[PDB]
């Protein structure tokens, strides 16, 4: 009905249905029949053409063409709001904003409505970042859901590692959407067992109770694309934005990033101590709950693994305080008496430095204990509601949350205790920042956002970088590239269930196509027992191995060969050659979804073969 065409790119919308479509390069994608863009609230769901007052102004500026609307009134109360949907000059971009007006609860906003994706055509793929990535046939028989998509499919989280969503038709016509303001924002999925379709649409919350700011899409409808080019061009949009932050560049800071390449990661602990009220205790087992690995004999295993040809080793720590492990944050020192206390870590971490090894301990900011020795109220989250969360999930028990705006002054606090006593780190993990979402605070002596919870929590990673300490935490949600170095691991969803579950799609790299040159990771090296050998999504992805990966409790944290030290040696040696390069391309080999190559910036090219279970590392291309 309203029809603009600008720079190859054409915006149709219907001021009565408020169904919009864009073409571009002769392909054309409309909002779905039947779904429309809605407001949820507390009490009802509404479709925005339910307001009482509807206008529309037709508007071009010097920067676009495009249709603005304003809808007030719904049920009897005033609430406003405006929609802008536009076609940018210089791109050829259509772009979609959210304008809150008047408000005085909402709970939701589903808006854009999603596009039309449906024909069963099997070619015809849905790519989301539900952590390192996953490639959705319209056929695929398995179901896909928010509901079975980590945190609701929230961005800034492993549900959403990337503010983005994106649909490409077998004849290489694609969009790419990209949420510019992900803070309080996520997507929704909906494919239906065997398709014949799949719906992809954001979801905007309020912050602190209100909707606040404008909240902003980009689509680009992309030609002779495949999933690689689709992952490029939210790869330039981020640089463009100044948040590519590349090994490199981090390097020049901290020259000491380059010493992690090659490096294969023990993940193992020292004091177990699982609380009465703790959800993993377990009332007939005292020898369970309660367990200890002296300083000195990790000490000894490093020495040991040194000996048997391990090579370069970076040691992550779990459970050295005198609390023990998820016990006591943030009051989580002094390092523990019966394990050796100050001394003996201090002989450890200097027996890893004599054999050219690095050392690094989980430390936790988040996960607030009522058992810490300063535990006060006056510091914790307040929800919206004015609540203070609180649960007894892990060891330590009882918990709430530490507010992040106050979190740069534990992280101060604790390392530079740690420092006085001759230990000095070669890094140091936050567990959770980079898995999580960002809290929100209604406290008055510390109010925060959800977006000023990334900046706090990246202020802390900023600490130990000035001090030269590498940083790292749980996942890679893609708030922290600029601050983060490496992680605990970036898997696939797949990798984080059992293997007898179905999976939600194919394994793809959209996050290291993307992002391998910014942020490091280590890669489970799990063998599945009639299926895949977790080694070589290692390769495609060009990561670093796990040598050990002790869980902190049985069936966490992707808790599921003979030749440990022989693999490794395998993939850190990839590692060393790739580990700070772009990864340009990654392929289904004939369309063969079981059959994957990833090539590197210099070349190198790494095929996978899931039928054989056997790869392949050429410098060819
Ligand atoms: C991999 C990893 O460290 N996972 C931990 C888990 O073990 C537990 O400590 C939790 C507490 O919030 O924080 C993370 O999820
Ligand atoms: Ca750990
Ligand atoms: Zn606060």
């Amino acid at each position: 009905m309203m029809q603009f065409t600008m720079s190859g790119t054409m915006l149709r919308f219907d001021e009565t249905t408020l169904r919009f479509s864009f073409s571009r390069d002769g392909a054309t994608w409309s909002g779905c029949d039947g779904i429309e863009p809605q407001l949820t609230r507390e009490d009802r769901s509404f479709s925005f053409a339910g307001a009482a007052t509807v206008t529309h102004e037709r508007i071009e500026t010097g920067t676009g063409v495009g249709v603005r609307s304003v809808f007030a009134g719904f049920a009897g109360a005033d609430y406003a709001f405006e929609t802008y949907i536009w076609i940018e000059r210089s791109s050829g971009d259509v772009l979609c904003e959210w304008v809150p007006l008047r408000e005085c609860r909402i709970d939701r906003v589903l808006w854009p409505a999603p596009l039309s994706f449906d024909r069963a055509d099997a070619h015809d793929v849905t790519l989301i970042t539900h952590e390192q990535g996953v490639m959705i046939p319209n056929s695929w028989p398995t179901e896909v859901g928010t509901d079975a998509v980590s945190f609701g499919g929230r961005f800034e989280t492993a549900g959403g590692y990337m503010p983005w969503f994106a649909q490409l038709r077998s004849d290489g016509h694609a969009y790419i959407a990209i949420c510019e303001t992900p803070w309080n924002a996520g997507y929704d999925i909906d494919h239906p067992a065997g398709g014949p379709y799949t719906h992809v649409g954001m979801w905007f919350e309020p912050s602190l109770g209100r909707m606040d700011y404008r909240r902003v899409v980009r689509y680009r409808l992309l030609d002779h694309a495949d999933h690689t080019a689709i992952c490029k061009t939210y790869r330039a949009y981020v640089n463009e934005r100044g948040r590519l932050r590349t090994l490199a560049e981090k390097a020049a800071r901290n020259p000491s990033v380059r010493d992690l390449l090659g490096r294969s990661w023990v993940h193992v602990g020292i004091k177990t101590n699982v609380q009465p009220d703790s959800s993993f205790y377990d009332p007939a087992q005292p020898g369970k709950n309660d367990s200890l690995v002296t300083f000195a004999q990790r000490e000894r295993q490093m020495r040991t693994l040194h000996e048997m040809g391990a090579g370069r080793l970076y040691l992550h720590l779990d459970g050295w305080a005198q609390p023990g492990y998820d016990n006591g944050h943030p009051d989580y020192l002094p390092a523990c008496r019966e394990a050796g206390g100050w001394k003996g870590m201090k002989s450890l971490i200097d027996a890893c430095h004599e054999q050219g090894d690095l050392f690094g301990t989980h430390d936790q900011y988040r996960d607030y204990y009522f058992a810490a020795r300063t535990f006060d109220p006056r510091n914790a989250i307040r929800l919206a509601d004015g609540t203070m969360p609180e649960h007894a999930m892990w060891a330590g028990g009882r918990q709430t949350y530490l507010c992040a705006e106050l979190a740069p002054d534990y992280v101060r606090r604790n390392f530079s205790e740690i420092a006085t006593h001759g230990i000095v780190l070669d890094c140091a993990y936050l567990d959770v920042f980079t898995c999580n979402e960002g809290d929100e605070c209604s406290h008055p002596e510390h109010r925060m956002t959800r977006r000023e919870c990334y900046e706090r929590r990246a202020e802390c990673f900023e600490y130990l970088l000035a001090h030269g300490i590498l940083t790292s935490s749980e996942e890679v949600s893609d708030w922290a590239v600029p601050s983060l170095v490496f992680c605990h691991y970036a898997p696939y969803d797949f990798q984080m269930r059992s293997p007898d579950a179905p999976r939600h799609g194919i394994p793809v790299p959209l996050y290291n196509l993307v992002y391998h040159d910014c942020v490091i990771q280590p890669w489970m090296m799990d063998r599945v027992a009639g299926g895949d050998d977790y080694m070589l999504y290692a390769l495609l992805n060009g990561g670093a191995p796990y040598l050990i990966r002790d869980a902190a409790y049985a069936g966490m944290d992707g808790d599921m060969t003979e030749n440990d030290i022989e693999r490794c040696a395998v993939v850190a040696g990839l590692h060393r050659r790739v580990g700070m390069q772009e990864l340009v391309r990654h392929d289904l080999v004939g369309g063969d979804p079981l059959v994957q190559r990833s090539v590197f910036a210099d070349g190198t090219a790494v095929t996978c073969d899931f039928h054989a279970q056997t790869y392949e590392v050429a410098a060819n291309g």
